[PDB]
């Protein structure tokens, strides 16, 4: 069936594809943003309409079951953290720069 | 870790608690209601604000990775299903009334 990867993929971010992590915001239909990527940009990158603050509530509960990737991944980390743990993670991660 | 009857919780329709499925609507704080409750309502019933018709592109992609028990299991079906089988399903289950 579904599988956890396959989950977390669903909050990449479409810009930088890391994480979108609590809080989830979303413009009009249904695009998201990360918390980083979002204040260097005017609108939406996929359909350019507002980014607003719509809040996605129902998305930030399917995140407290699903283990998202650290980071540091692409340099060799393979822990996977709840979403209230990776920051603290990636702050002492073995394989930050 | 996370279980599939935790994920489909997170569609039910906090009106009649059945599964909210695709296409997936929300208000701006981000409450969902069914297809079949939004014609009976005038604003959101959990905030009271428009209900608006702001699209959960994101819950749909989830619910692709969710099995959805029968509308009938509180007469004794035990099926659980795609979301693109349900319908038809409970068209011919044994439970229905
Ligand atoms: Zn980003
Ligand atoms: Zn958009
Ligand atoms: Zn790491
Ligand atoms: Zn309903
Ligand atoms: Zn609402
Ligand atoms: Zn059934």
């Amino acid at each position: 069936t579904a599988s956890n990867n396959d989950l977390a993929s669903l909050f990449e971010c479409p810009v930088c594809f890391d994480y979108v992590l609590p809080p989830i915001l979303q413009c009009q239909s249904g695009h998201l943003v990360c918390s980083n990527c979002r204040p260097k940009l005017t609108c939406c990158p996929t359909c350019r309409g507002p980014l607003g603050s719509i809040r996605n509530l129902a998305m930030e509960k399917v995140a407290n079951s699903v283990l998202f990737p650290c980071k540091y991944a692409s340099s060799g980390c393979e822990i996977t953290l709840p979403h209230t743990e990776k920051a603290d993670h990636e702050e002492l991660c073995e394989f930050r720069p």
